[PDB]
């Protein structure tokens, strides 16, 4: 079935948890398998609303792509980023949802900040959510995203058994 | 079964184990499973009584988090870190136990000094275990805790099987 | 049976592909097994025909030892590499066939090229693929081969299970 | 049954391969299991005898323990080892057997000089093996030890499955 193991970060404005989510295969007629849909290291923000209190029911989500988990491991105590997602980009509702998630460094070099934008041009709504990460977190996060990426690729299924 | 394997580490004052202790899910009704107890790495510190002679009972353990796993991996030469655990902290016998965790340098670049103190008000008990971890001792330690990292946090179970 | 999951870099003038090629072994009389023919990490390079559209049937292949691999994944910002093969080294053929693979740096430090060239003696044709590899795209690269090396060495049958 | 995937390194004197040799355990009564012996990375060094034809039965031996491929794998461009033992350290044969595998690098970068001396004072033997090693070439063994470090530590038994 499926698994449940979020790693979770929570601060007084807002949560973030991230998870693998694997890929999935077609098996082939001819014998074994293809990959068909693609892994990504799912993101999932959240509100505080009452000290360590947050609403589930406004989360907005984030999917990583194996690429984008590229960029965040060998981010740099200095370096920043900025990811653009749009869910309907080749669909018809393209232009009405756009995603938005940036990692900042502080000043000091003691952590990051991390922040999701969604913009809902269809709803007529504004979100953005944003957590600080410490350099411990963050080294979490670049560890398990680090040892997740073989998975999300489907390159764990290439083992001599 | 249960697993034991500790990496260990004993010199003249103290000895010093590290040991990772899995998380443990609840298997749900919809089906698949969600973490439920948290993984740790478990040190385990107790006494010289006696060249190459340690004891046992006098032992006392320290369960690192994930984040302070992530905190240590991520240590330079120069770096230093201390933690604090109250056992208790949520129950009622809140501030009878205080257990502190160190990792220091040393000077040269040779190592570092990692010491645990537990201060116990209840039984009016103090005991600190101090044990010296050369660079490879911790170079072993970081690369064992990074590889142990994701299976405490229960990411193994993201496996294409 | 068998598995396809290759990691893939698309650009302007070609593309790219990897994928892992485990070794085989042959179960010894005695009992258990010996790495018979080597584990390669396997590119496949093709040629763009108009936007996003490549041409399948003019693929090149080149076939990474895990001496090349090791040379990509410590291969700094700074850093080249070239790899020459004749696939027919040791035959009656040798000299007909040369491939090239060159990992070039590009003045910024924002990525690389990597180039595949192939010369035929025998069918007289001279073809040449470059595919631009950005920091984070290489990192994904260097992180699955990194995985990788392992299990194209054998060294995954090394579990305690 | 046994498994055998060796790296190995041919050079103009000598030649050296490398193997994971997995710690063994004993299932407790009480269920699960405790690790016994310890599993090491062996090294097998043995001479040239003529262009790439090599003398196995001149073989020599070196059992690294998980610190040494600690102390390995955080060895700097410019770093140097030694490692010395006794096979019979704690028996009555102490002292007549004693071996020694030295890492340097060399001026250049370019990589290093391992030398494997067995002196033997029973058989009144003195042997010495050396093998230069590139960067790409140590880049596999540090990152191939790295993967194994966990494993011959029997870290790797601590999965939920």
């Amino acid at each position: 079935g499926r698994v449940f193991a979020p790693y979770s970060v929570f601060k007084g404005k807002a949560a973030l948890s991230a998870e693998p989510r694997l890929p999935t295969f077609n098996r082939l007629d001819s014998g074994g398998v293809k990959l068909n849909r693609r892994g990504v290291i799912m993101l999932t923000f959240w509100p505080s609303v009452g000290e360590r209190k947050y609403d589930w029911e406004k989360r907005q989500l984030f999917a990583l792509s194996a690429t984008e988990v590229g960029s965040l491991i060998s981010m740099g105590t200095r370096d920043s980023s900025e990811f653009f997602h749009d869910p309907s980009m080749l669909s018809s509702n393209a232009g009405q949802v756009r995603k938005s998630l940036s990692i900042k460094p502080n000043a000091d070099g003691s952590g990051y900040f991390i922040s999701l934008s969604v913009v809902n041009n269809n709803l007529k709504t504004n979100d953005r959510f944003t957590v600080p990460v410490t350099t411990a977190e963050f080294a979490v996060m670049r560890t398990a995203f680090s040892f997740a990426l073989p998975h999300i690729m489907g390159w764990d299924r290439f083992t001599n058994r």
